[PDB]
């Protein structure tokens, strides 16, 4: 099964696995324990198959949303950091790793959508959604549009739909979803109106929105940190800020937390805890991973205050703190399917905000 006296770590190849490997050697030279870092493909799929037979890595890195399912099968060890350490990280990053009331992973990085704007076309971006319809009319007078973002994926529209009262699964509880409540309806209605008044096209997807923004056709777009590299090479003078409010309340973008779990079958749990708590989750450890490939916003308060010197990271973290934690539970799949259909049928008059959303509520509660 899992070897004793060492650490095998799994993380995705699109991360700073080389940087994490450096943090490992730093551990080796300090204990004599070899830390092997691997980045298998479909690792999010291989874990539940190797761990089930008592095998696999000691530590697995991945987005928090898949961890609920791992802990459901008892593949994850309940971690136990003391109050002192828990305080070194942002409180909300911890709610992302709580399952059935217990902590099942350490939060590493934070991710969330932000409002991106062309500083040349829009010196002062709108603080609210309600002021966007008007703004678009002004920009139309010059041949430019106000906003353009992916409308096909609920992941991009959820921020608005949930701004006022809207929410996925109630914190923990699965029989309590806020998809067809008054808030979600108000938000989706405002979204559909923008499409009806021609302020936005119902066929706008990711590629179209990105092209429009980079070619300088539209003033704003909603995207994540993974999109910045594209805009940089576009030269366009852009900025990243907090998302607009809707009816006085903040937009609720889903939050993704890159988490580090400990294999339940691992005989090196104490070592894993040592590595993660005193070697990785430190300003030096994270700065070694971030240098390889940026993590975005981090859960470690001390280091995050250092990364926030970037606008873009600071905006990411602000939007996240106000966001909603992606459904950690396994019932997540239904939600995405249900909401996606609703927004689409709602946008193309196939159904009304009431019908669409109501059908989505049942589909998820079943």
């Amino acid at each position: 099964k899992i070897e004793e006296g060492k650490l095998v770590i799994w993380i995705n190849g699109d991360k700073g696995y080389n940087g994490l490997a450096e943090v490992g050697k730093k551990f080796e030279k300090d204990t004599g324990i070899k830390v092997t870092v691997e980045h298998p493909d479909k690792l999010e799929e291989k874990f539940p198959q190797v761990a089930a037979t008592g095998d696999g890595p000691d530590i697995i890195f991945w987005a928090h949303d898949r961890f609920g399912g791992y802990a459901q099968s008892g593949l994850l060890a309940e971690i136990t950091p003391d109050k002192a350490f828990q305080d070194k990280l942002y409180p909300f990053t911890w709610d992302a790793v709580r399952y059935n009331g217990k902590l099942i992973a350490y939060p590493i990085a934070v991710e969330a959508l932000s409002l991106i704007y062309n500083k040349d076309l829009l010196p002062n971006p709108p603080k609210t959604w309600e002021e966007i319809p008007a703004l678009d009319k002004e920009l139309k007078a010059k041949g430019k549009s106000a906003l353009m973002f992916n409308l096909q994926e609920p992941y991009f529209t959820w921020p608005l739909i949930a701004a006022d009262g809207g929410y996925a699964f109630k914190y923990g509880d699965i029989k309590d979803v806020g998809v067809d409540n008054a808030g979600a309806k108000a938000g989706l209605t405002f979204l559909v109106d923008l499409i009806k008044n021609k302020h936005m096209n119902a066929d706008t997807d990711y590629s179209i929105a990105e092209a429009a923004f980079n070619k300088g056709e539209t003033a704003m777009t909603i995207n994540g940190p993974w999109a910045w590299s594209n805009i940089d090479t576009s030269k366009v003078n852009y900025g990243v800020t907090v998302l607009p409010t809707f009816k006085g309340q903040p937009s609720k973008p889903f939050v993704g937390v890159l988490s580090a779990g400990i294999n339940a079958a691992s005989p090196n749990k104490e070592l894993a805890k040592e590595f993660l708590e005193n070697y990785l989750l430190t300003d030096e450890g994270l700065e070694a991973v971030n240098k390889d490939k940026p993590l975005g916003a981090v859960a470690l308060k001390s280091y995050e205050e250092e990364l926030a010197k970037d606008p873009r990271i600071a905006a990411t973290a602000e939007n996240a703190a106000k966001g909603e934690i992606m459904p950690n539970i396994p019932q997540m799949s239904a939600f995405w399917y249900a909401v996606r259909t609703a927004v689409i049928n709602a946008a193309s008059g196939r159904q009304t905000v009431d019908e669409a959303l109501k059908d989505a509520q049942t589909r998820i509660t079943k």
